[PDB]
């Protein structure tokens, strides 16, 4: 009777609400029942989500699961039947490789195979995707541009966009594309995108640390583009992009009515003492050894005196081991009335327990913003 | 830091899979975040499926989540975030009552909650819901029928329809209508109904044994309707549903070019052996007590010797402890080519770890039986 061990769901409680994340309409999700076919099997006495040895054994069955998917995808006897498989296949393939590090080449395969199922199936979405590469001096920058269900052009004014960030393990169309429908259904253009060492760039290039180089590139395209309002645009950034919210806030911040950081900080807590394979996560999106990265996270840390030049909305967890409350507190104090702050007193990194929740409350806020400045 | 007991998560195994069921577009699902919110200050030492005390305790702390839920619709500053509210709201009222027995008026009280949340959200939906009453004798039996997405009279020939009916404990907003969502999403209607003791009735009514009675007035609908084309009709039951559609296939088979069985049988296992709170679920239904339930299960044992109408595919777990496989197979070999078993080797009831992959084939089968009769 196939089943999760016990001490193997205790063990990935952690990481139970990132697997599931929200439920989408067109972002690929897991079942129960791919989870149940990852780990009914998975070998006992290997219970350390900061081993190497862990992971390995994560990814080859998560792995196994994306195999079973694209075979029913490939015998599949409809288009939808195999839209739905290709999405099933792209989940597994996501949770395979989001924390596995020690094979470079097979990290970007499963990464590649995401990106595959998600561009193979565009063409049988009811969305307009318009897909592109943005060029930022030599860098060729993937951009998706998608528009609301039933969206025409002839029957629309312009209209408002949401920009969303990769954070450092994310993959742009599984957590970000899920973020969008939120904004999606609110008929708001989105723009998901993969900067320098995010989603397909992951293991590639170095992720850049000012980001907003690149932010600013898409607000350039949305200001020429008829169908943008680009007097109401937001920026959203999930974990590590929370942290790239905070930044173009402070240097671009007269871009946008307003930012959204989910969970992202001013700085990061101490390299040497983070939890679980942080430090290797790290290591891998930055393209550096483990004696680089203390000084890597120095550099980050934001001048919190520098002032934001729009509204921001943080949600933040009290028990965030990696970007510190009281880190957050402080500069949601200095930031004063620019600055609202939605705390949950017992939540860790990303609040992952109260996302549909807090995205349901994030998307109003983006829409009364939108209003405040006349839409 | 907010989660969910390893010996609570470990008991509750069997029923993790049923609880979040199907990612569907329509149907309210639960979020990992709602399980949590009602897991997660759970009493302990209490970890007995077939106790009373348990299911009551489940009863409260889900119905807490629920209220949360209602409480986010009522202060919603948009429609679209009212509806997915509403639909959260409506997940956790289910999981809530749908294995409570204890407090008929409760149960009911939960399920009109439920009923309330769909009739209230439909008006919002972008899927034309024709919603009425079909009088069978002095019965007043809810119905509706669904069409696809963007689906117009003017544009579309008669289209095909598959009428769905609940299991014992189903909601048919909720598992139904997401087991429903495989049809709608290949241009079928879709026809789902609360017979005596099922969905809104469950509780108000004693469950029909010959529940083939109420399908034939649905099908006397859908002929007269303009708009289905009543030669391609499927009939598919879920759990007790798949003993109605057995039913079904051996009374007005010859209705239905198919006919998909999840898991039904043509005998239970015995009554007073049953494990976890299926007497009392029975028991409930059939609005009888304990010493009249073995009687009804003698009643309900299918005449296999009497022959299926029409091509029959039955979805089966060979671990399933309330339609022993054994007699699912006797079955399949007497009906020989008419009927198609599709058993998995190490699925309990439902085989909710399969779902997902069975329905994408479930679905595609009965769109060949459509096209094998000339569609």
């Amino acid at each position: 009777p196939n089943r999760i061990s016990p001490e193997l769901l205790a063990t990935c409680g952690y990481f139970m609400p990132r697997i599931f994340f929200l439920n989408s309409q067109y972002a690929p999700q897991v079942h129960w029942g791919d989870v149940v076919a990852a780990l009914s099997h998975f070998p006992a006495g290997n219970l350390d989500l900061s081993s190497e040895e862990f992971w390995y054994e994560w990814m080859i069955n998560w792995s196994k699961v994306g195999d079973s998917y694209i075979n029913i995808a490939n015998s599949a006897k409809s288009e939808v039947s195999h839209v739905r498989a290709l999405r099933s296949a792209a989940a597994c393939y996501h949770w395979a490789e989001f924390m596995y590090f020690s094979d470079r080449s097979r990290k970007i395969q499963l990464r590649e195979y995401i990106r595959s199922c998600f561009l193979s199936s565009i063409k049988y979405s009811d969305l307009l995707v318009d897909h592109q590469y943005i060029v930022v001096d030599k860098f060729h920058m993937p951009f998706f541009l998608i528009f609301p269900k039933g969206y025409k052009e002839e029957e629309n004014h312009p209209l408002p966009c949401v920009i969303l960030s990769n954070g450092l393990d994310s993959m742009t169309e599984i957590e970000i594309l899920s973020l969008a429908e939120f904004f999606l259904g609110k008929n708001m253009a989105v723009a998901i995108f993969d900067g320098p060492g995010q989603g397909i760039n992951l293991g590639k290039s170095p992720i850049a640390i000012d980001m907003e180089l690149y932010v600013s590139s898409i607000v350039k395209l949305l200001e020429d583009d008829a169908r943008i309002n680009s007097n109401l645009l937001c920026f959203l950034g999930i974990s590590f992009g929370g942290y790239f919210a905070l930044r173009v806030a402070q240097r671009i911040g007269d871009k946008f009515c307003c930012i959204v950081n989910l969970s992202g900080g001013p700085e990061i807590a101490e390299f040497d003492k983070l939890p679980r394979r942080l430090k290797e996560d790290f290591q891998f999106a930055f393209m550096q050894d483990n004696s680089h990265m203390q000084s890597i996270f120095d550099e980050i840390k934001l001048d919190i005196s520098l002032p934001c030049k729009t509204k921001v909305f943080t949600v933040h967890g009290e028990l965030d081991d990696i970007f510190q409350i009281d880190k957050v507190k402080k500069l949601d104090q200095l930031w004063g009335d620019n600055h609202q702050l939605l705390c949950y007193e017992s939540e860790a990194h990303v609040c992952l327990n109260k996302i549909n929740e807090y995205m349901i409350q994030v998307s109003d806020w983006v829409s009364e913003q939108f209003w405040l400045n006349g839409y």
